[PDB]
């Protein structure tokens, strides 16, 4: 019968594959095999089945105690790392969940995971929230970034060497000095050298 | 019929419809010319975008004076400013970074952000080997927190109450700083984030 799992594992289903427009009522119904006439009783809107599925999919890669703050801050930026490259939705989702969806539930979630490795660091109580703010905008903007290239990355990032390369050595000394390393630049690691230096930053702000 | 002319009334086109509302026909009227000789000053949608977003970027980041204290520090939060108000005055803007830093391999907005960020970055004695990776997490971060900013007083007050609501005992920290939601201010917030990452990227250096 129609259950909680059920209703979300359909939506996330069409979300990967017709995405959000073809997350409809026909399409869920269908592809639940349920009488649209009583889905009532396990469905409400269309902006929280969305929400719920962001819900899903986040907890799932984040959580799918013995290892340091700094590592623990890692598994969760690289578990919605990897859940906004296996569902490219999940972007456009988290940025809408954090603007106007106020009694979100992703949002205080991920808060609470970096929150508490931000106190583990020993960060000054007056800087939790925006030590936490930090990591999290800095996720996004990687994260969201990657899920818009995952909609070949070794084939753009050589013609963007390439171009760069054609650049004036006398206006751009520093982008011509670096258009070599964008040819063989990997996301992933930048993304976690990205995590390693903010992380840095926050560290220093002990005591 | 100049460059300033075309690009000019795009973004005010950008800033009233929208890109779906930047057309042939909008520009032609805006800009008052016979549509059969107006390919003497344009190319394609694509293009007119990229020089747009180009001409925005470039006024914003080199707007404001230079401070008489200086420092390759304050030259990247200038830059960062320069975009997180730019992107604020053009909710377009957002949009066309991220399409920008995907598909377009010969933009010009790209190379020349990070040609201003990379030679603060050399100004801080980073390695050679880091200064694409510093340089690209500035990016990222930026394109983060002012991505966030373009998506969204009223809000925060909401989300401030809504999560002094989640249980203490599950939500420890969340609830520690819920409070702290109200009132806060994401300029601000965008700034500390960025001298974060400003903090990591100094540590880069060794004596």
């Amino acid at each position: 019968p129609l259950s909680r799992e059920r209703i979300v594992g359909a939506a996330v289903e069409l979300l990967d594959t017709v995405g959000e427009r073809g997350l409809t009522f026909r399409a869920l119904a269908e592809r639940l095999a349920t009488g649209p006439g009583a889905i009532y009783w396990h469905i409400t809107g269309k902006a929280e089945l969305l929400g719920a599925a962001t819900d899903a999919v986040v907890t799932a890669a984040v959580t799918a105690a013995a290892d340091s703050p700094q590592d623990a801050v890692r598994a969760v930026a690289l578990g919605l790392w990897d859940a906004t490259e296996a569902h490219p939705w999940l972007a456009t989702q988290l940025a809408t969940q954090l603007s106007r969806t106020p009694w979100g539930t992703v949002a205080p979630r991920i808060f609470e995971s970096l929150g508490r490795q931000v106190q583990a660091m020993g960060v000054p109580e007056a800087h939790w929230f925006t030590a936490s703010s930090a990591l999290m905008h800095y996720i996004l903007g990687a994260a969201g970034q990657n899920a818009a290239n995952s909609a070949d990355r070794d084939e753009f990032l050589d013609t963007v060497s390439t171009a760069w390369e054609g650049l004036d050595p006398d206006a751009y000394p520093f982008t011509r000095a670096v258009a070599d390393q964008v040819r063989g630049h990997d996301d992933r690691e930048q993304f976690l050298a990205g995590i390693t230096l903010v992380l840095t930053g926050i560290t220093a702000l002990h005591r």
